[PDB]
């Protein structure tokens, strides 16, 4: 913990209860192609992943740019609000708010990161929002950018975070890794990636900070 100046979050799954609104962008697009749409199960497998790879997990490969599009058209319009924060979010950012930085790190675009924190109110106790970008492709590019526009060596940072996307991503990038199950990830899953602290309540969260 004492090394750490500077705290960084993932945004679905993490702060953000966003599942409503990516299942009905999934479906939407099935709809349109007219094809089945999977379960609720296997859609939420979909949360965390490249759209790109989800979609060929149930979709021909000549269809996927198609699906994108569809999807991104739903979402874009009509997803992104339906989403909310996960309970004890607010709480859990106040309080760390008051003692460190905190930055966004996702690999949702940053202007869409950036919409979905300003529609949740939340935009306000970040110090950095930090998407997906030319930049920075996947999360550990991301990390790479919040920590050198910051000035931060990896030492000095640790990712809350609900996949392994994150928890890849801060073992690529050398920061610590702290592993949320309220969210969309499984925790089998999380575990096997050796995280600093684990918590499945946002207010468990803290303890490691103290």
């Amino acid at each position: 913990m004492t090394s750490i100046t500077a705290i960084f979050f993932d945004l679905d799954g993490t702060l953000v209860d966003s599942s409503i609104g990516i299942h009905n962008a999934f479906t939407y697009t099935f709809k349109e192609l007219g094809v089945p749409s999977p379960d609720a199960k296997t859609i939420r497998g979909f949360m965390g992943p490249p759209l790109e790879s989800s979609f060929a997990t149930c979709l021909s490969k000549d269809q996927i740019s198609e699906a994108v599009q569809i999807y991104r058209s739903y979402y874009k319009a009509k997803g992104i609000y339906e989403a909310q924060l996960f309970p004890q979010i607010i709480d859990l950012l106040e309080e760390l708010s008051s003692s460190y930085p905190l930055y966004i790190t996702t690999t949702k675009d940053t202007s869409t990161a950036q919409d979905m924190a300003k529609n949740l109110e939340i935009h306000h106790f970040f110090d950095g929002i930090y998407g997906s970008s030319p930049e920075a492709p996947h999360k550990a590019d991301v990390i790479h950018q919040a920590l050198q526009t910051h000035q931060l060596a990896p030492e000095q940072a640790i990712i809350i975070g609900d996949t392994k996307f994150d928890m890849l991503g801060a073992r690529e990038t050398g920061i610590q890794k702290l592993a949320i199950t309220w969210g969309f990830g499984e925790q089998a899953d999380l575990l096997n990636y050796q995280p600093d602290y684990i918590a499945h309540k946002p207010l468990e969260v803290l303890a490691y900070f103290q």
